[PDB]
């Protein structure tokens, strides 16, 4: 078997042992949880940015950063690519579980939720669950979970908090950019099971994001990291049998296709909770599929949206 | 003395750590060779794939995978190089050791071929022998070698069969892919050896090359895998004294060019050593000439071919 | 406390313990001082350029090359990243200390610097010093410190000679090119620095540059290796608060530029007091602006100089 929560525990371990060149700060609570501020009241950095998402895909996926231009323009890019995407993808990295403890939210990703079994129905669908005395939770939030916050997810994982880590950063910050990106291959998988494609028959996938630039609080930067997958992410992915359902993958079959993402969280009232799990998809996707040896092609990138929703200025 | 087989063994080592994140089986067999499955009966992976066009290349080269787009259609691509291209490209990862064991047929690939000497006029040309107590073959077959074979091959290495590790693929299989387009720059340097140039002349090489979709079966990849190199296979090297027959090293100066390699593999009979190894060439090279100065450029991309042999299916 | 010295020792040990593999060559002198000879008797290698780059970078930054295409012709490219772009750039990479020790001149670059302090307005400027017990060392040179030069520079250190290492490689060399292109990022920040924008106000920078091919002696590659960055080098900048005053930092702001480095160089007489120091800059640069939020692009490619400067011979 493997257990994301222990290949992810490795990862953070390693984090810590670079804390200052990787710009985090770790704090030991008074229940012995692990708390690794990865971006709230320290400014984290590209290598953190890809620890992190390692971390989320429960360490089976490869993740890595290149530059490379759109329109010349330059940009850090993810490449990122895993064969257990199922597990990597919907088992992990997705932020499938909300957290709210009293006035502390954040949004949930990560190894944890392989314990917890959150959502339950995502476990029962890709036939996984973890197996593991330590727990490693991501949270997107503007704050750090207190002891209370970090023995109520202990307490979900059946863990003890002295055996529980969380990695922490809010949405406007380079470790955000960089894991929001990171989700790429996750955003196909995501639609593919969400218009019910099932998620066991996909064997492998692959994915390039531009990083989003760093908008002035995370508000809007909820939006431009979402565009950056929306409208600029590709995928190619590897699956056993085709569904000709899968047209329907890319975000230009979408209804909102054109809408910045900021327009569709604003609309859900900021809570990304209430957003519509329909409306998460990637730009464009190639789909190998192994039955018919065909690969079938879909959707489009879109420059003129994505520098729109990165505030870009020409001369 | 760079010994291509204690490299790779080091290698190999590696990847039996890692089998179920790898998704690849080995099995120690009678005799004590170790058979590792990296496609046959298991999926394989990416990263298995790149370990295995580590080894085949003798540990001597570096080798990865970076996400990007071909006319905006999404595809993972190998980016490698090696300051030695003789030794790692000729002397190990060319598949220059036809196995035949009784019904037993295999391509056989690396480092073991710099002890056994296959072919020995290889050999002869690049100024190379290893000299070691292990050997390491990379046996690309949709059968996994027995201890029979194995024996055949640590007799024809001079080392005892406990002392030999195997990696297996098939053709269709994502390890497969991988590998064949992690031949970029030993095509490259396979044909500048075959129209007469030197290859102690060279000095590194680098190349990037699409990964093929899998195809439905092991003789359709044949074409699919090859035709990456060839119609969309570029290749940056390196000399030391500039030759205008490389003029000849595309896939363009062919009077076979645009024929799919499938076509000429069922020509051969589905026979790899009946193909004529003028064939064998990279689409598009830069030679930079260390005695002038200058660097010349030869050949051509063509995605349009390359979409036909890889079975794109567009909207 | 980041040591950049002690930091870059680690890596210099590693490089020492694969010298056939790097194709490089060390030296133990009768003070202990270690000479690591990385171009100028020995071929060096891609490995070692990174290795050389990410010294000179004290650690702190991730370096990389990738294969990629400029109008279709094979390039091999730096692209790198640090969110310690200060000091790892200014305070380290910047070639900010001339040696000269009788008829011995080298250009010296890497965290040594930090230890002597040259120049010590830079330190001033970053506000950073290093204090360890080993230094090191990269110098562009066609011949290699003896033990003379080595007890001056571990002097200026304030370091015993035995813990003194420096890397060599002349400006014609794989390293040398590499290492030079993997300046891509500091060209950014040290212009930046010259036209008034404080350095501590940058949070990080990403860049992508080609590797120049060989040309055939050290002043044609002093001339292709800057025209790689000039002409063809690209940065995603962040920083606190954005200036108008960056739209002067790209290399097309120069009243020189327009023509390849060693034009300009020969028809100065080869005087580098004659030519503008703003042309010593990025191609082009994205600055992402943490107070407003907006990502300011300023400069330009231009594929049609580098191409002459790489001395390309098309069919
Ligand atoms: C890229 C996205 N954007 C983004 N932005 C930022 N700033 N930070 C982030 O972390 C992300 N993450 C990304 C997204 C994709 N992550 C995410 C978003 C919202 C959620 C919301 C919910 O709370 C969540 O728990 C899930 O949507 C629930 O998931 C379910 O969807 C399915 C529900 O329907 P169903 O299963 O009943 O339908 C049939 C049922 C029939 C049967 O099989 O029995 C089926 O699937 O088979 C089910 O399979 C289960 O997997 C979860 C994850
Ligand atoms: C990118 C290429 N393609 C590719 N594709 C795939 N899927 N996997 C791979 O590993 C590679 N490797 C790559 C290449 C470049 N690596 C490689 C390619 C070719 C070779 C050898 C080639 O086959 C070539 O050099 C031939 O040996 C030359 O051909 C003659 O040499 C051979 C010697 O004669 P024989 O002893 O083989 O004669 C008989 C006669 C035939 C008969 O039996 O009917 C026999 O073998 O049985 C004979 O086969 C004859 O045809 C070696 C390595």
């Amino acid at each position: 078997m493997l257990s994301v929560n222990e290949i992810a525990a490795e990862i953070v371990e390693d984090m810590l042992d670079y804390e200052e060149e990787l710009r985090i700060e770790s704090k030991k609570l008074e229940n012995g949880a692990i708390v690794v501020d990865c971006g709230v009241n320290v400014p984290g950095s590209y290598d953190a940015g890809i620890m992190y998402t390692q971390v989320c895909m429960g360490g089976l996926a490869d993740v890595d950063i290149v530059v490379d231009t759109i329109n010349d323009v330059p940009f850090a890019f993810v490449t990122e690519y895993t064969d257990h995407p199922a597990i990597a993808c919907l088992g992990s990295q997705k932020a499938g579980w909300q957290i709210k403890v009293d006035k502390y939210f954040a949004m949930g990703s990560g190894p944890a939720r392989a314990l917890a079994l959150k959502p339950k129905k995502t476990y029962e669908r890709i036939e996984y669950e973890d197996d593991a005395d330590v727990a490693v939770i991501a949270l997107e939030a503007n704050q750090l979970p207190d002891e209370k916050v970090m023995e109520f997810i202990a307490k979900e994982c059946d863990v003890d908090p002295e055996n529980v880590y969380a990695l922490v950063a809010p949405t406007a910050s380079i470790v955000g950019s960089v894991q929001i990106s990171g989700r790429i291959v996750e955003t196909a998988i995501f639609k593919m099971n969400e218009i019910g494609y099932d998620p066991k028959l996909i064997v492998s996938g692959a994915g390039r994001c531009p990083i989003s630039p760093i908008l002035e609080n995370d508000l809007k930067a909820m939006g431009s990291t979402n565009d950056s997958m929306m409208y600029y992410g590709s995928v190619f992915l590897t699956v056993k049998k085709y569904d000709e359902i899968l047209k329907n993958v890319p975000s230009c079959t979408s209804r909102d296709y054109g809408k910045p993402f900021y327009e569709i969280f604003k609309a859900a009232n900021y809570d990304f909770y209430k957003i519509d799990p329909n409306l998460f998809a990637p730009a464009q996707i190639a789909v190998n599929d192994l039955e018919t040896g065909k690969t079938y092609v879909h959707g489009k990138l879109n420059a003129e949206v994505l520098f729109q929703s990165y505030q870009i200025v020409l001369e």
